[PDB]
């Protein structure tokens, strides 16, 4: 790909420790930029593997669902041949939720600038 990438920071960027395609846990830094969700799956699979920003999702041709009622979880479903069903859990750190709660709302209406930009 190269090194022609910007910082973005236009939407949201947090690390969600979850399990993609039924495969063992990952530590992906989910970065939402413009209209796509690119998460760097920092997979501590020994040493050689891991995912150098290889995994990515686009809010165009993907199906998505969301769990709530204390258990907030964004679950995307593959409406494209290949993509697996991978969730995201509130594996933030100590106390949170309210952080990931905003993440849902973000998905429901990507780009803060579209509505009202802050900071």
């Amino acid at each position: 790909m190269g090194d022609t990438g910007k910082l973005g920071r236009i939407i949201r960027h947090d690390a969600f420790q979850v399990w993609e395609g039924d495969e063992p846990p990952k530590l992906r830094y989910v970065f939402l930029f413009r209209n796509k969700i690119m998460f760097t799956e920092q997979d501590a699979s020994t040493s050689p593997p891991s995912y150098t920003h290889y995994s990515s999702i686009r809010l165009d041709k993907y199906n998505i669902r969301q769990h709530t009622t204390d258990e907030d979880t964004i679950v995307l479903q593959p409406q494209e041949p290949g993509l697996p069903s991978f969730r995201i859990k509130p594996k933030d750190f100590e106390t949170s939720e309210y952080v990931r709660k905003a993440w849902l709302r973000d998905i429901a209406e990507e780009q803060e600038k579209y509505a009202a930009e802050r900071d």
